[PDB]
C-alpha cells in the first residue's frame, strides 16, 4: 500500500545486466520510465560491451513487473508493488525449446527515487547454429499470458508462461519461463490469488544510435479475477 504510493506517477528506471551465454560475456544498461497507472514502460537499452551475442528479443523478459496496471478490484493481489521500496528477488529459468537455457537472478528495488533492476544472467547449452546464437529471431515481440500463483511457503509468488519468439523462416521459437519472486525486506506483502498479466510490446531502433541497442515500449495489465 505504501509500496503502491510509490507508483502513482512516472518513475525513473535503471536496468543493469551482466550476462554470460556459452562463455560469451556481455553487459546491458537500460534507462527510461514506468507509468504503472497506464501499465506502461518506455526504455532504451545499450549493449555496453559491444555486439550483443544473443538476439535482443531473448532478453526482454529479463530486462520490472511492479509497473503492471492492476485494476482496482485486483489491487490486493499486487505482490510486486507491495514489496517496495525494499524490493524483491526475481529468479528465472528460461528454457528455449530445442536449444539452451538462461538462468537469471535479479534484484528489483528503489535506490533513491529510481526503480532499479540489477540482473545476473547465465546461459548454457546453446546451439551455435541455432536460432539464438545464429541470430535468426525476428526483431519483434508478441503478447503473452503471465500466470501468477503465490508461494505462501516463501512469502512470494511464482509465475509460469511461454514466450513466443517469431523466427525468420516463419516458425516460432518457444521460451518456457519458470519464475519465482521473494521479498527482500521482512515487512508485510500481498500474496495473490491466481491471476495473470496480459502483456504487449514493440521493439524498435533509434536512428541516431550507433551502439547495439533496443528501444522498447511495453504495456501490461493484470487480469483473470472476476469483479465481485
Amino acid at each position: 500500500s505504501k509500496g503502491e504510493e510509490l507508483f502513482t506517477g512516472v518513475v525513473p528506471i535503471l536496468v543493469e545486466l551482466d550476462g554470460d551465454v556459452n562463455g560469451h560475456k556481455f553487459s546491458v544498461r537500460g534507462e527510461g520510465e514506468g507509468d504503472a497507472t497506464n501499465g506502461k514502460l518506455t526504455l532504451k537499452f545499450i549493449c555496453t560491451t559491444g555486439k550483443l551475442p544473443v538476439p535482443w528479443p531473448t532478453l526482454v523478459t529479463t530486462l520490472v513487473q511492479c509497473f503492471s496496471r492492476y485494476p482496482d478490484h485486483m489491487k490486493r493481489h499486487d505482490f510486486f508493488k507491495s514489496a517496495m521500496p525494499e524490493g524483491y528477488v526475481q529468479e528465472r529459468t528460461i528454457s528455449f525449446k530445442d536449444d539452451g537455457t538462461y538462468k537469471t537472478r535479479a534484484e528489483v528495488k528503489f535506490e533513491g527515487d529510481t526503480l532499479v533492476n540489477r540482473i545476473e544472467l547465465k546461459g548454457i547449452d546453446f546451439k551455435e547454429d541455432g536460432n539464438i546464437l545464429g541470430h535468426k529471431l525476428e526483431y519483434n515481440f508478441n503478447s503473452h499470458y503471465v500466470y501468477i500463483t503465490a508461494d505462501k511457503q516463501k512469502n512470494g509468488i511464482k509465475a509460469n508462461f511461454k514466450i513466443r519468439h517469431n523466427v525468420e523462416d516463419g516458425s516460432v521459437q518457444l521460451a518456457d519461463h519458470y519464475q519465482q519472486n521473494t521479498p527482500i525486506g521482512d515487512g508485510p506483502v500481498l500474496l495473490p490469488d491466481n491471476h495473470y498479466l496480459s502483456t504487449q510490446s514493440v521493439l524498435s531502433k533509434d536512428p541516431n544510435e550507433k551502439r547495439d541497442h533496443m528501444v522498447l515500449l511495453e504495456f501490461v495489465t493484470a487480469a483473470g479475477i472476476t469483479h465481485g
